[PDB]
């Protein structure tokens, strides 16, 4: 029955808009397969539409914004596109229709608006762009019946071993089509919707833009050799558009040009489904899908007061739908040094200069080929999987759809190698490639990340222990004990892997040095630390010792193997690892008494890092901040701790970290405030205040000294977080990076959904 539930996981999350990284394409969980992709531009000249085409996300001036309004992998979704540049409002509605054995059907409607400013006359270019991979696999446009180009809908038939055979059809749409009266009609007609099918090897059909203009500037090529010139020249449009030649290849170019207005659907009807898919199916399912949204919503993000209003509903249909909706599905080779160089043990001092000259020999190579599903920060800036984050990102997806969040998990966890290492930073692919410098795409399996998934494990955890197929399917490994049971049985292993991996890689030294506490084993120090930074911790730029040293210990990092241990003791226990259990409770201990005994200042008041000096002791280094209040975050305290008491004073302490905005990642007290580059140096961050705020709650919501200080900062941090994010979002219509903790303003970047959308989740309250 577990194999049954994930067989039906298997066949309901097959297909999906699955590449967040361009405006509207889409793809299956397949490496080697079928996707498309869209592309518009408005025409004016003979030399701009290679300017304003349209394809990868980006965010700049001509810009206004864009994302989802509603989305669900299982149904498909409705986005919306306020492009400036291309004077344009477009929405593009995906819906899925289950049936057959191939993972179902899909359609799409591509819908363009012209906004006010545009001219009522504007010529826009749109490009369907399809392509497939593996070799034996089979694609074809069937021909028009007329001579120059299609009157009506492009179909096209294929077939591959993965998806059985298949229809794609790109109806003829409504809107003007601009007809040319020039004497290359003659040879290349009037103006109407032309088919170009190619082939390339399949490693490079995902460099549409650049295949598409090839097409293009032939095109235009044949013109000038055929005597088509400036005394008397075709208009823009016609010059750009493609010579009809239909046919079979592993790429098909389907291009339109309208004239104001227009839409167009796409229909892909899975032959082993029977009955294919009509655009009266596409209306309906659209209209189904939003329904069952909104009920989902109202019932799983029920968002509670000050927020009750639908102002704020609509916010939080917003920023949950956009973090739904970047989930993405990747493939490909990633770049990994695995030199194991002696210099990447970082055990003498002045070690960053040893761990660059490694680096500096390139060993680095290519590995896989690899996948991942996964939700991303960002759809412009870095579509794709970061291993802490995504702890974050499964927090309100885990409460949508908990089934999903699972596969999530499972995907990451099926990177990890023999030794315990997922890399932080997932860029699988020639394509994710493409959106990252060369020098920042090898991954180092010494460096680690949050362990943050364990957050979500443990809330499935609790879920365990305490309708349509798609709703039933969402909750299966929760509603079925034995399901939940046998996924944790085989996830087991490999968290304990992780576990072993952070203490065998991220082990600190006490023994050397003159250090006392209660274990002489619990101690951690995060590898990958330069000058500046420590970009493993997650906290780019906050500050840590100086120098950084061999000797350092890092106070966030043995909270998070603390957060790891209690998840395992969970599991252990639900899976009855008696043996294993004993020794997690034993490691727990001595995790408990080492933060005190290492990390905790009296005379601050809060935890701090340590190094060893230059006479060889032991010294705290404090910068009251973010991770002065770690075991805090992350659970650790005992509810009636004095220690937990001076936390909360410095956490309320306006003077320090309380700002009108939520909490500053640095007090306004540390020498380093607002210096450098200012990452983690001040500015309010939503995944951390996250933290803050849950672990309020927890104390707020049970007896003990704290109770009434905890509820009254709880309730005020919430109102705070929320209404910043929200103020902004109303305002610019971005979830941002960070918060700018003296003007309230969002920073660094938009589209940040991103750990940013934790805030639906913070107004619905009741953790
Ligand atoms: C115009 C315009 N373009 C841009 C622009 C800005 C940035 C980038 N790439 C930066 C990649 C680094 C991601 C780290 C983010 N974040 C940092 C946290 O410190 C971590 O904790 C956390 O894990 C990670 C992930 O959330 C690119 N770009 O490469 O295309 C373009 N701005 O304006």
């Amino acid at each position: 029955l577990h194999s049954e539930i994930g067989r039906l996981n298997n066949q309901s999350l097959l297909w999906g808009p699955y590449r967040p990284n361009i405006y509207f394409g889409t793809r299956p969980r397949i490496g080697k397969s079928l996707m498309t992709g869209l592309m518009w531009g408005k025409i004016e000249s003979y030399t701009d539409f290679q300017h304003t085409v349209r394809y990868t996300c980006e965010q700049n001036e001509g810009m206004k914004g864009y994302g989802w309004d509603e989305y669900d992998p299982r149904r498909g979704g409705i986005q919306s596109i306020h492009d400036i540049q291309n004077g344009l409002d477009i929405t593009t509605s995906f819906v899925k229709i289950p049936g057959g054995a191939h993972g179902g059907s899909w359609a799409a409607r591509i819908k363009g608006t012209l906004n006010d400013d545009a001219p009522k006359d504007q010529k826009t270019i749109v490009v369907f762009y399809v392509s497939q991979e593996g070799e034996n696999s089979e694609l074809e446009a069937v021909p028009s019946e007329n001579e120059f180009g299609y009157e009506g809908d492009v179909i096209l038939k294929g077939r591959s071993e993965a998806l059985g055979n298949y229809k794609l059809v790109v109806t003829k749409g409504k809107g003007v089509i601009p007809q040319s009266d020039h004497d290359l009609s003659r040879l290349r007609g009037p103006g109407q919707t032309v088919v170009q099918s190619l082939t390339y090897p399949d490693e490079v059909l995902w460099q549409a833009k650049p295949i598409l203009f090839q097409q293009l500037k032939a095109g235009i090529d044949w013109l000038v050799e055929n005597k088509y010139d400036v005394a008397d020249p075709p208009p823009p449009w016609q010059v750009y558009l493609l010579a009809n030649k239909p046919g079979s290849g592993n790429v098909h170019i389907v291009q339109k040009v309208f004239e104001g207005d227009f839409e167009f659907d796409i229909l892909f009807s899975s032959e082993s489904a029977g009955k294919e898919v009509t655009s009266k199916d596409l209306e309906r399912e659209v209209k189904q899908a939003t329904e069952v949204f909104g009920e989902r919503f109202a019932r799983v993000f029920d968002l509670k007061a000050p927020f009750q209003g639908d102002n704020y509903k609509k916010f939080g249909k917003s920023m949950f739908s956009n973090l739904i909706g970047g989930i993405g599905y990747f493939y490909g080779h990633s770049l990994v040094d695995r030199s194991y160089a002696p210099e990447y043990d970082e055990e003498n001092e002045g070690f960053w200069e040893d761990a660059a000259e490694a680096r500096a020999r390139h060993q680095e190579a290519l590995e896989g080929p690899y996948e991942l599903f996964t939700s991303i920060p960002s759809r412009p800036f870095f579509p794709r999987g970061f291993l802490w984050d995504e702890g974050f990102h499964l927090l309100p997806i885990a409460d949508w759809d908990i089934d999903l969040a699972l596969e999530i998990i499972k995907s990451w966890y099926n990177l990890m190698d023999e030794d315990g290492w997922i890399a932080r930073e997932q860029i699988l692919g020639a394509e994710a490639r493409s959106k990252v410098p060369k020098e920042f795409q090898t991954q180092y399996p010494h460096y680690a990340n949050p362990p943050t998934l364990f957050l979500v494990l443990d809330n499935f955890v609790e879920r365990l222990r305490k309708l349509s197929l798609d709703e039933t399917l969402s909750t299966a490994s929760v509603d079925n004990p034995e399901v939940g049971l046998e996924y944790l049985r085989r996830l087991y292993p490999l968290l304990r892997r992780q576990f072993d991996w952070f203490r065998k890689t991220q082990a600190g030294d006490i023994k050397s040095y003159d250090r006392e506490a209660y274990s002489t084993k619990e101690a951690y120090r995060w590898r990958g630390r330069t000058v500046s930074h420590c970009l493993t911790s997650g906290l780019d730029d906050y500050p840590r010792p100086q120098p950084p040293h061999p000797g350092e210990l890092h106070v966030d990092l043995m909270s998070w193997v603390g957060v790891m241990v209690k998840s395992l003791i969970s599991i252990g226990s639900l899976l009855g690892a008696t043996e294993d259990v004993e020794f997690y409770t034993k490691v727990l201990d001595a995790i408990e008494h080492n933060l005190d005994d290492l990390h905790w200042s009296e005379k601050e008041g809060c935890y701090c890092d340590a190094t060893i000096d230059e006479f060889e002791e032991h010294k705290l280094v404090c910068h009251k901040g973010y991770i002065s209040l770690f075991p805090f975050l992350t659970g650790l305290l005992k509810p009636d701790s004095p220690k937990l008491g001076k936390l909360l004073a410095l956490i309320g302490d306006e003077s320090e970290l309380w700002s009108p905005y939520g909490l500053r990642s640095l007090s306004k007290k540390d020498e380093f405030y607002g210096t450098a580059e200012n990452y983690w140096r001040s500015p309010v961050w939503i995944n951390i205040n996250y933290l803050a705020i849950v672990q309020l709650y927890n104390i707020a919501t049970q007896d003990g000294p704290y109770k009434e200080t905890a509820r009254d900062l709880y309730t005020r941090l919430r109102k705070n977080i929320v209404e910043t994010v929200y103020r902004n979002w109303e305002e610019t219509g971005f979830a941002w990076e960070q918060y700018n903790p003296e003007t309230g303003k969002g920073q660094r970047t938009q589209h940040f959904t991103g750990w940013t959308s934790l805030v639906v989740k913070i107004m619905s309250g009741h953790h």
